[PDB]
């Protein structure tokens, strides 16, 4: 209970920006998100003997991928607290519990690979699940955890309160499926825009914490220029993986996952910036203006890639 969790100065500030980098102590990081449930939540939310435990067994279930790995896990968890923490009246005691534990649980299991790979691949998880494959898997993963005998962190919960926080879960957890990202974001844009966008109908917190886990889960483009940079190499390393894998079942990879094509890179993250993340980031300022500077660093990040295609950088 009187048992708190304490930074170093240094990660005690900056870890409140939302650029905050969790650094490369991998050991420092469950500590790291004991601290953000404990300040976003508070230290009764969880026992921490049973949290500590569900920490470690969510972290052995991610995969040591270049890019979908347990620092990704962590860092869109960080980017949730940020959030949580700059709407500090917005969201109710059940919902900030579920979104660290969303954030934290997101991509459980994930092998590298996209839905697009599974289905192409014929993996049995394509037949288990149709759409979302990769996102029902990392729901799946979630509640089998949770039910690991000592490791159920919502046990002083109701049976209604239970049910409701495995249902923010969840959805939380699709909503991180880019393919649906598109359609969420048009019918908030539009729902802001006529002025019939209002948070106590379910329904519509429902889309506006998918957009907060779409912005979440997409939040390397709002880091500081080197620590973006560094992530992209990451991030391509599985896609050229995958592109390698694709020309193994003889299918010509799009040239985002071929490797021979790493000239285009610089144009590729534009053409992202501009059709997912700037969009993304904009329609999430219009409904949580706090959140402005998410966009603000998108936007640096967007003005660096022009400057790489310029040749000056
Ligand atoms: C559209 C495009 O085309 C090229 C390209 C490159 C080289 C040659 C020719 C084309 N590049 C891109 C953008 C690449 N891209 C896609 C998602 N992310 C991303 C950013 C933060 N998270 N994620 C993310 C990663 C995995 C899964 C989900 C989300 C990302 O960077
Ligand atoms: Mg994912
Ligand atoms: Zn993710």
């Amino acid at each position: 209970g009187l048992m708190q969790f304490t930074l170093p100065v240094r990660l005690c500030k900056e870890i409140e920006l939302f650029h905050f980098d969790i650094g490369p102590f991998e050991n420092m990081w469950p500590g790291i998100f004991v601290y953000m449930v404990h300040r976003s939540c508070g230290t009764s939310c969880f026992e921490l003997e049973k949290l500590c435990r569900f920490i470690m067994s969510v972290k052995k279930n991610y995969r040591r991928v270049p890019y979908h790995n347990w620092k990704h896990a962590v860092t869109v968890a960080h980017c949730m607290y940020a959030i949580l923490q700059n709407n500090h009246t917005l969201f109710t005691d059940l919902e900030r519990k579920g979104l660290l534990i969303a954030c934290l649980c997101h991509d459980l299991d994930h092998r590298g690979f996209s839905n697009s790979y599974l289905q192409k691949f014929d993996h049995p998880l394509a037949a288990l699940y149709s759409t979302s494959t990769m996102e029902q898997h990392h729901f799946s993963q979630t509640v089998s955890i949770l039910q690991l005998e000592g490791h159920n962190i919502f046990s002083t919960l109701s049976s209604s309160e239970y049910e409701q926080v495995l249902e923010i879960i969840r959805k939380a957890i699709i909503a991180t499926d880019l393919a649906l990202y598109f359609g969420n974001r048009k019918q908030l844009e539009e729902m802001y825009q006529t002025g019939s966008l209002n948070l106590n109908n379910q329904s519509h917190r429902d889309r506006v914490i998918g957009l907060m886990m779409t912005a979440c889960d997409l939040c390397s483009v709002t880091k500081l220029w080197p620590v973006t940079k560094l992530t992209a190499n990451d991030i391509y390393a599985e896609f050229w993986a995958e592109g390698d894998e694709m020309k193994k079942l003889g299918i010509q990879p799009i040239p985002m996952m071929d490797r021979d094509k790493k000239d285009e890179v610089p144009q590729g993250q534009l053409g992202f910036y501009n059709a997912v993340a700037i969009p993304c980031y904009t329609t999430l300022t219009q409904i949580l203006p706090p959140t402005e500077p998410l966009l603000k660093a998108c936007r640096d990040n967007l003005s660096q890639w022009e400057k790489v295609i310029r040749g000056e950088e």
